[PDB]
């Protein structure tokens, strides 16, 4: 009694093809509710020896075992508190702690290791995980390792894999997994009826202003920063909860996603007495009480409970800002389990989060809250990159902060490489090769690339050269006998200024202008500025930025601009 949905057969096929050509671990990205047990079952059926499904969380180990056996198949379990029964079946489910101390039971053939929730590996039970890995690779030197996760990306931690099979890089060489070989988007499950569809309320009455907040190192939000502005706007909290109650009269189950513990307890109070509970992050804490509708409301703070299956949840109310589209999708998905008569799950966002469940995950920290995902084509390979940026109403790009194309390619010989097109770069002083902005040594000639502070410090002390911190630039143009020209004047807050001039008459002059001024100064690298006359440059000065520092050699007529520091991070 097992036939595979098309997307499940695809995940199996992707795994077989990968390991028939490679030894390296790979990861599959599946959302909850996809039916991971069916993929495991068919992989085990085709396997030599046995298959081990390992998981850090013992609670998850027991669920996977349950769902697998519910397919009409047999398996062992190695979890704490359980006793070794008659070993039966081709699959073994276990936890990192239990397996790492019952390693004497794994002296047989294990051809495949499936690690569920593989995004946790860098967090906990790391010594024991190496213990399991060392033992399995000495018994099975050709063992294959498949990762499963619904959350490949975590803010502050990075991506779990480097190469995505659709043609883009996500992590760098430090990524735990070399490859993501299959991904099932949440959009596909909703579109094809594998999950209940969400329906977000378009116009909430009042919502929190969460734009002024500045993220910490991780890109996350501090509890204190969230609380500062929650208490600034706490006269809106009564009104938002009032409408949640109004919507809940037409719904069945209600989850509330609050920002802090201070915010939650306030929320529970405004809710009807005995009609609301709370989920921190002891036990089930009334998990099946909620599913028996002992209470209509269940508030939750930054704690995701693995395994929650509540088809009765008809309503999700998000009152916390979401730092990532991926976090928003894990929150929404908890109310998308199918049920008869459940036409949708109403989503009530009162935090000002964007209205796009299917937005692309940039995968890098935002920086400024007004930035949005923007699409930027690579001039070299044509890959459609997605960077942080800003647009007009029509969608016309104003700025984008991408630095390198994220595409990769692999040649017939099997050699793989990321696209080398660099939207932002620095030239090597010796060989002129284009290098990453952060590089300390040239990639082609290994010459030292001077830090911005050090070059400035030498010219700041040695005043034979001029140094100027730039607050902005002004543009001027005219027309002499050899043709048009454009003069740029760089100035500081105290009025000192350095100027440079570009002629614009000859083809070589125009080419040099684009090479030396536009492409460095442009706000949208990779999208050429269209221009005929110098006045066209002036009209489009919004698309240009000014350097943060200007260094000029105090020589020539008055000075000759030599260095320009863009995107400066350091002393000043
Ligand atoms: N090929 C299939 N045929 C019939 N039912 C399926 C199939 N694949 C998945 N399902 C059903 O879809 C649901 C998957 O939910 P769940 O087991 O929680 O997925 P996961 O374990 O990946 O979170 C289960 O109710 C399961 O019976
Ligand atoms: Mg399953
Ligand atoms: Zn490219
Ligand atoms: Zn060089």
């Amino acid at each position: 009694i097992f036939t595979l949905r098309p997307y499940q057969q695809e995940a199996v096929d992707a795994t077989l093809n990968h390991f028939r050509r490679h030894k390296t671990p790979a990861v599959i990205v599946l959302p909850t509710g996809a039916g991971k047990s069916l993929v495991i079952a068919e992989l085990a059926r085709l396997a030599r020896g046995r298959v081990l499904v390992l998981a850090h969380v013992k609670e998850l180990v027991a669920q996977n075992h349950a769902k697998y056996q519910a397919l009409g198949l047999e398996a062992d379990i190695f979890a704490a508190g359980l006793k070794r029964k008659e070993s039966h079946g081709k699959v073994v489910f276990g936890s990192v702690q239990s397996v790492a101390r019952n390693l004497d039971a794994f002296q047989g053939e294990f051809s495949l290791l499936i690690v569920d929730e593989c995004h946790r590996i860098g967090d906990d039970e790391e010594s024991q995980y190496q213990q399991i890995l060392t033992h399995l690779t000495k018994v099975n030197p050709h063992l294959r390792l498949l990762g499963l996760t619904a959350t490949p990306f975590r803010l502050g931690k990075g991506w779990i894999y480097q190469f995505h099979y659709h043609g883009m890089v996500r992590g760098d060489e430090k990524a735990l997994f070399r490859d993501c070989i299959y991904e099932l988007p949440l959009r596909y499950m909703i579109k094809h009826g594998y999950l209940t569809p969400p329906e977000r309320l378009d116009m909430p009455v009042v919502q929190y202003d969460f734009s002024r907040l500045q993220a910490q190192s991780n890109g996350l939000f501090s509890e204190a920063d969230l609380n500062r502005e929650l208490k600034k706007q706490q006269r809106i909290t009564p009104h938002i909860i009032s409408q949640i109650m109004e919507f809940a009269a037409t719904r069945k189950g209600v989850m509330i996603f609050a920002a802090t513990v201070e915010h939650a307890k306030e929320i529970v109070g405004l809710l009807p007495a005995e009609d609301a509970a709370l989920i921190t992050g002891e036990r089930d804490v009334l998990i099946e009480n909620f599913k028996a509708q002992r209470f209509r409301y269940l508030v939750n703070v930054a704690v995701l409970t693995t395994g929650f299956d509540a088809p009765h949840v008809d309503l999700i109310a998000i009152l916390r800002p979401t730092e990532s589209v991926s976090l928003y999708q894990q929150i929404v998905g908890r109310g998308l389990r199918l049920a008869p008569g459940k036409t949708d799950c109403l989503i009530l966002d009162y935090a000002g989060n964007p209205h796009d469940l299917y937005a692309p995950e940039v995968g890098t920290p935002k920086g400024k809250s007004d930035n949005v995902p923007v699409q930027v084509f690579c001039p070299a390979c044509g890959f459609a990159n997605t960077f942080w940026g800003k647009t007009t109403a029509d969608g016309t790009l104003i700025e984008h902060f991408g630095r390198r194309c994220q595409g990769w390619f692999e040649d017939d010989d099997g050699h793989r490489e990321q696209c080398d097109f660099r939207f932002r770069f620095k030239n090597c002083p010796q060989c002129n090769a284009e290098n990453d902005i952060a590089a300390r040594r040239c990639r082609e000639c290994d010459t030292v690339l001077v830090d911005p502070d050090d070059m400035l410090k030498a010219a700041l002390r040695l005043k034979d050269a001029l140094v100027l911190r730039c607050s902005g630039m002004s543009l001027q143009h005219g027309h002499d006998e050899k043709g048009e020209w454009l003069k740029i004047t760089y100035y500081d807050e105290d009025g000192a200024d350095v100027s440079e001039r570009f002629r614009l008459q000859t083809p070589a002059q125009r080419t040099a202008f684009e090479q030396l001024f536009i492409r460095p100064h442009t706000r949208t690298p990779g999208i050429p500025l269209r221009w005929i006359t110098a006045a066209d440059i002036l009209a489009q000065q919004a698309l240009l930025r000014h350097p943060d520092f200007v260094v000029a050699r105090m020589k020539g007529q008055y000075w000759q601009v030599r260095e320009k520091v863009f995107d400066y991070e350091g002393r000043f």
